[PDB]
DNA sequence: ATATAATTAGGATAGCTTTACCTAATTATTTTA
DNA sequence: TTAAAATAATTAGGTAAAGCTATCCTAATTATA
């Protein structure tokens, strides 16, 4: 489960740009193990919601609405893994897999003192 | 959101019993914020999945396995509640609404791990 | 199978109008055994090839176009069932659902001798 | 439209055969007039559905199922055929593209009937 | 070499699902007073 | 007592978000023969 889809969708293009490559739907299914006509219909919701824009060309345009809560789920699954590993103490196999679910559920309060006391 | 609705659901019929009230879908209802309709249908889905049974006074009545549930959702939520005022130091006003929904994001393992160091 | 969606609906479109019933996409779910979400899918379809048209009272109202091949198509189940029922000298139990499937493959052209030969 | 595809597909190998020719993908892309890859990948389901194996010289190998099948269309498809000519009197020419949509939609309580009657 | 004969890569559509929620009416149920 | 106030639930008819398989397609790249 994505617990929420439209932000593993932005994170996952965030990523994809991070690493230099194409953001292209192609990519979203592939590692989000999606089926390509999933991807397509909801990167078509996004793109009403004025998440994305997609490109002449196919790849992902983030509106700059998108790329905001695209980073911010980027900062709040970053702080997770850090309060997981360092205070929680979790395993490190897992840590990825949690932060995966909690940035969802993260709140700006949460976020803000986390990196306060991390 | 409620994250997850078979959790939450079964959670407020596990508080409802703890207060001595009548488990009733007219009370999950007002408790969730719900419809009435919409709470007679999940329920009704509860029941299929073998998660909760509604007794002839129409009192619901968690099968052995949505107690089990009931249970650790809460052992979570209580968890949570307290590694955020604790160590995370949320505002105390903000944290059960934040344990709300990190009950349904946190793991077993977590759990266990979170029960000794907190 | 219906062979062809669009074509079982605005015949029951029809149908439904025939027995003085209010086409409503619960209808056509009803009949055609499929799920609410499908229905109210298609009907957007063929409102969108302009079939058809929804009304402010969830009515189904088909368009001079609609209505023509929803025509068409009852025309040509009927025959299906002369000729199967008639001169094929199939089971009277089987012609329908047989001629279920005709409908949709039957020609003008094999419309038009049909009626003279039948 | 092919109505059905894997029958076309079979029907189509079938006939390929018959003719002394090599049952080749290509070959049925330039008969269905359909597309390299798409013929590629509609094969490959057949062949998951275990109707036809691609041998070693890449030759379609209809499978005992797959060529019941084949023969079942094939019979219908001339069965139709007659129909048409004979008895429903349509137009020689257009008897062929005719019969090339009954045969998926032609059960075999009307086959075994035509096959008197006719 | 060529030609074919197939892939790769990246899409699009039409059809279908189950979850999970909702508004407007009507029936039940209970209890009662 | 015994039928109205509430109380608790259905009915009826949708909605929106997620996902999925079958079918097709256009280029550009590789095999095979
Ligand atoms: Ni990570
Ligand atoms: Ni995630
Ligand atoms: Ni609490
Ligand atoms: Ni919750
Ligand atoms: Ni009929
Ligand atoms: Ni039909
Ligand atoms: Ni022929
Ligand atoms: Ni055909």
């Amino acid at each position: 489960d994505l617990v929420d889809t439209t932000e593993m969708y932005l994170r996952t293009i965030y990523e994809l740009e991070e690493e230099g490559v194409t953001p292209l739907r192609a990519r979203i299914a592939e590692r989000l193990e999606q089926s390509g006509p999933t991807v397509s219909q909801t990167v078509a919701r996004m793109e009403r919601d004025g998440l994305v824009v997609v490109a002449s060309d196919r790849s992902l345009q983030m509106t700059p609405t998108g790329r905001t809560l695209a980073t911010a789920v980027m900062r709040k699954h970053r702080l997770a893994e850090r309060l997981l590993t360092d205070i929680i103490g979790l395993d490190i196999n897992k840590v990825h897999d949690e932060a995966d679910r909690w940035e969802h559920v993260m709140s700006d309060e949460v976020e803000r003192r986390l990196v306060k006391v991390l």
